Order: C-alpha cells, then sequence, then structure tokens
C-alpha cells in the first residue's frame, strides 16, 4: 500500500525530481540490466559508483549511495549495496533481501536527517525527490519480486515507491 505500480520504462522522463533506486553489485560492473541502461545514459554517475566500489568493495554491503545523474538534475540514483558480485555469481537471496533492507533503512535515515557526491549538485532539498524503482532483484539477482515487495512494505509510514514495471 506505500507501492504504486506503473507500467514503463523507469528511464523515460519525467517532469519531477525522483530518485532511481536499484540494486548493484559491490565490484564497480554495472554489467547488465538497468545497471547498464545506467551506465550508457550517466556515464559520470557510474564513475562515482565505481570509484566507490574500489575504495569500499563488499565493505559496502547494506549500505546506499545516492548519486548526481549530473545529465539530468531532476534525476538522482540511488545504489543499493546488495551482493558482493554481479552476474551468475551474485549472493544468495536472503542476503540480497538482508541487504536491501539495511541499504533502504540507511536512505530513510538519510532523508530524515551515503550523499558525498551531492555536494555541489542536488538541486532541492533530499525529501522532495519522489522515490522510484524497477522490479529490484528481480531480474540477474533471480529474487521472486513478491518477497522484496514485502521489504518495500516494511517501510511503509516512513516512504513510498513507485515501481515500474515493464
Ligand atoms: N528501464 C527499465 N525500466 C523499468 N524496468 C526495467 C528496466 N530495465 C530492466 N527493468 C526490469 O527491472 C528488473 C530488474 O533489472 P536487473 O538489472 O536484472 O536488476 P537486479 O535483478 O536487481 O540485478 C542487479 C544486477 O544486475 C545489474 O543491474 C546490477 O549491475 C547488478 O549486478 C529486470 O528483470 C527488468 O524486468
Amino acid at each position: 500500500s506505500n507501492i504504486t505500480y506503473v507500467k514503463g520504462n523507469i528511464l523515460k522522463p519525467k517532469s519531477y525530481a525522483r530518485i532511481l533506486i536499484h540494486s548493484c553489485n559491490c565490484n564497480g560492473a554495472w554489467g547488465g540490466g538497468i545497471a547498464y541502461q545506467l551506465a550508457l545514459r550517466y556515464p559520470k554517475a557510474e564513475k562515482d559508483y565505481v570509484e566507490v566500489c574500489e575504495k569500499y568493495g563488499s565493505n559496502l554491503l547494506g549500505k546506499c549511495i545516492l548519486l548526481p545523474s549530473y545529465e539530468n538534475s531532476d534525476l538522482l540514483i540511488c545504489c543499493l549495496f546488495t551482493s558482493s558480485f554481479g552476474g551468475s555469481s551474485h549472493g544468495e537471496k536472503q542476503s540480497i533481501l538482508n541487504y536491501t533492507k539495511l541499504a533502504l533503512d540507511k536512505l530513510k535515515t538519510f532523508r530524515e536527517a551515503i550523499g558525498d557526491y551531492l555536494n555541489g549538485h542536488i538541486k532541492y532539498p533530499i525529501g522532495e525527490y519522489k522515490l522510484e524503482m524497477p522490479q529490484i532483484n528481480s531480474g540477474i539477482f533471480g529474487v521472486p519480486w513478491k518477497e522484496t515487495e514485502r521489504v518495500l512494505e516494511e517501510f511503509s509510514g516512513d516512504m513510498s515507491f513507485t515501481v515500474y514495471q515493464l
């Protein structure tokens, strides 16, 4: 009930400010799926994500980082670090779900008051950005969407999400 589902591609431009949340590996590889689509469009954000992975590696698990898209001041990117490696070496389902919860809790705390790269690029107060995501964990990471959906619903009354379905 804190989730609104919309049909369509999350990368089609929107008039309002938003944070695009997606699930990431800690290996500096936006290599497939939605992450690769972000790498094509937002190469400076990919650079930041790679830099954070190179510095902290899997110590990032259960954390998130907020990045400018740089190309559109109405679009930030929120990377949830939920697996050490991408592709077929991704972590087990319970690991990914636990880290998804922990990473979203850090996003929740940050909005209430992760944001190193926002300095000098964030146009609005962070609370003014809508929270949007594809069906994270359900593609390359192989987690049935209903299990991630239950994680999102743990934040009812704290955060609301718009989830895109192709
Ligand atoms: N523009 C898009 N718009 C809306 N939905 C999309 C889009 N692109 C993909 N999707 C949907 O989002 C689902 C999740 O996409 P994945 O990229 O497979 O994400 P995930 O399962 O969370 O795996 C994360 C892993 O893959 C890479 O994205 C990332 O580098 C990480 O290692 C996909 O199954 C797909 O159905």
